[PDB]
C-alpha cells in the first residue's frame, strides 16, 4: 500500500522498469501495455497506479478522471534561488524542423512535402502542428496534407503510415510506443536527420539534444547544429538558437497521471524513489538513475532534473491550460463533454 504500480508503454520501457523495480525492493511494481491507451485504461480499472505523459495524452486521461500530479523539470536561469521540487515549471517550445541543405522550404510550402510526427494525440508532434494546418486550411481532410509522413498511432494502412519503419525485422509498423524506429521526438528527428521526411515535428531540446556529439548514436554521431533550421510561422528560416522568436507555441511539460483516490499516495512515494535515483539522490550514477534512458526518454524525458509539485492543484484543465485545451478541442470535432472509454 506504499507500493505503486508503473504503467510501461512497449518492451523497453518494460525493461528499464523492471530494473527500477529492483533497486526499490520493490516500493514500484510494473504493468506493461503496448500503447499509452491500454496503459491509461489499466489506471482507470486500478490495475496500475501510474504513468508519465505528454500533456496531448493528460487531456484524454483528465476525461477519464485521472490528474496531474507532479511534473517534469529542466534546468533554469530564472528561478534559480528555488529548488527544484518546489520551483514552477517552464513549459516547453513545440518547434517544427527542417534540413538547411533543403532551401526554399518554408511553412508556406509544406502542402505535399513529408512529414515526420512523435505520433498521434501528442503535443508537439500533432495537436500543434495539425491543430494550425486544420485551421489555416478550412479543412479537417489532414490526412490529405502531407502526401506521406511516419505518425505513429495511426492506421498503418494509411500514408500517414508510409514512412514509418517497425523495429528490427519491420514488425510493428507504425506502432505508438517505441518499438518504432520513428517514434517519439528521437524517432521523428531521425527521421528528418536520415532524411526520410522534409519537416518533423518535436520540441526544441531534441535539436540540441542530438547535434554536435550530444547523442553518441550512430544516426546522430555526425550531426551538425547549424545543418538545421526552424520554421517560423511568418513564413521565415532561423537558426535553432532563436528556438524563442520562431517555435509554433510553448507546451505544457510531460506529467506523472493518476487516479485521484491515487494522487496523494502516487506522490508520496515518488518524492522518496526521486530522492534516491533522481538527479543528486542516494544512488543516481552508482546504482539507479530513473532519467538515464540513454537519449531515448523510457518512462521519463532524459534532460528530467526532478519532478516538480504542482501549486494550485491543478485540474488537468488548468494544468493545460485554457489556450492548449481549446486547440485540442476544435481539433478533435474533425474526428467533448467525455472520457474516450
Ligand atoms: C532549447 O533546448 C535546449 C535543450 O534543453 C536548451 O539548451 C540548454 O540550456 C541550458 C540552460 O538554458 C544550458 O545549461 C546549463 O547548465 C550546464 C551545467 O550545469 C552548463 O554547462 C555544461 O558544460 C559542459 C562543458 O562545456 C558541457 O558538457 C555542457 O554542454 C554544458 O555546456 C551550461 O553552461 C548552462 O549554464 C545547457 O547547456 C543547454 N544545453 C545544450 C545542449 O546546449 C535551450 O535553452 C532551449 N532554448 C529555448 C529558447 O528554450
Ligand atoms: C483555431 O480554432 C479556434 C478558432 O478561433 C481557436 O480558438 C480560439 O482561441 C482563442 C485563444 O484561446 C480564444 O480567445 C479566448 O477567449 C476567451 C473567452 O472565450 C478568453 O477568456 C481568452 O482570454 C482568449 O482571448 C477564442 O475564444 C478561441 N475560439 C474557439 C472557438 O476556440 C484555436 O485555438 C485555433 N487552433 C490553433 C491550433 O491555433
Ligand atoms: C521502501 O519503502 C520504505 C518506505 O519509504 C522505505 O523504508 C525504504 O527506503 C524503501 N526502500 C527503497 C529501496 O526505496
Ligand atoms: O489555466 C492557466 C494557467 O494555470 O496558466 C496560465 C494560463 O494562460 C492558463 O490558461
Ligand atoms: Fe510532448
Ligand atoms: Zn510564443
Ligand atoms: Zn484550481
Amino acid at each position: 500500500y506504499t507500493r505503486v504500480v508503473w504503467c510501461a508503454v512497449g518492451p523497453e520501457e518494460q525493461k528499464k522498469c523492471q530494473q527500477w523495480s529492483q533497486q526499490s525492493g520493490q516500493n514500484v511494481t510494473c504493468a506493461t501495455a503496448s500503447t499509452t491507451d491500454d496503459c491509461i485504461v489499466l489506471v482507470l480499472k486500478g490495475e496500475a497506479d501510474a504513468l508519465n505523459l505528454d500533456g496531448g495524452y493528460i487531456y484524454t486521461a483528465g476525461k477519464c478522471g485521472l490528474v496531474p500530479v507532479l511534473a517534469e523539470n529542466r534546468k533554469s536561469s530564472k528561478h534559480s534561488s528555488l529548488d527544484c521540487v518546489l520551483r514552477p515549471t517552464e513549459g516547453y517550445l513545440a518547434v517544427a524542423v527542417v534540413k538547411k541543405a533543403n532551401e526554399g522550404l518554408t511553412w508556406n510550402s509544406l502542402k505535399d512535402k513529408k512529414s515526420c510526427h512523435t505520433a498521434v494525440d501528442r503535443t508537439a508532434g500533432w495537436n500543434i502542428p495539425m491543430g494550425l494546418i486544420v485551421n489555416q486550411t478550412g479543412s479537417c481532410a489532414f490526412d490529405e496534407f502531407f502526401s506521406q509522413s511516419c505518425a505513429p498511432g495511426a492506421d498503418p494502412k494509411s500514408r500517414l503510415c508510409a514512412l514509418c519503419a517497425g523495429d528490427d525485422q519491420g514488425l510493428d509498423k507504425c506502432v505508438p510506443n517505441s518499438k518504432e524506429k520513428y517514434y517519439g521526438y528521437t524517432g521523428a528527428f531521425r527521421c528528418l536527420a536520415e532524411d526520410v521526411g522534409d519537416v518533423a515535428f518535436v520540441k526544441n531540446d531534441t535539436v540540441w539534444e542530438n547535434t554536435n556529439g550530444e547523442s553518441t548514436a550512430d544516426w546522430a554521431k555526425n550531426l551538425k547544429r547549424e545543418d538545421f533550421r526552424l520554421l517560423c510561422l511568418d513564413g521565415t528560416r532561423k537558426p535553432v538558437t532563436e528556438a524563442q522568436s520562431c517555435h509554433l507555441a510553448v507546451a505544457p511539460n510531460h506529467a506523472v497521471v493518476s487516479r485521484s483516490d491515487r494522487a496523494a499516495h502516487v506522490e508520496q512515494v515518488l518524492l522518496h524513489q526521486q530522492a534516491l535515483f533522481g538527479k543528486n539522490g542516494k544512488n543516481c550514477p552508482d546504482k539507479f538513475c530513473l532519467f538515464k534512458s540513454e537519449t531515448k526518454n523510457l518512462l521519463f524525458n532524459d534532460n528530467t532534473e526532478c519532478l516538480a509539485k504542482l501549486g494550485g492543484r491543478p485540474t488537468y484543465e488548468e494544468y493545460l491550460g485554457t489556450e492548449y485545451v481549446t486547440a485540442i478541442a476544435n481539433l478533435k470535432k474533425c474526428s467533448l463533454e467525455a472520457c474516450a472509454f
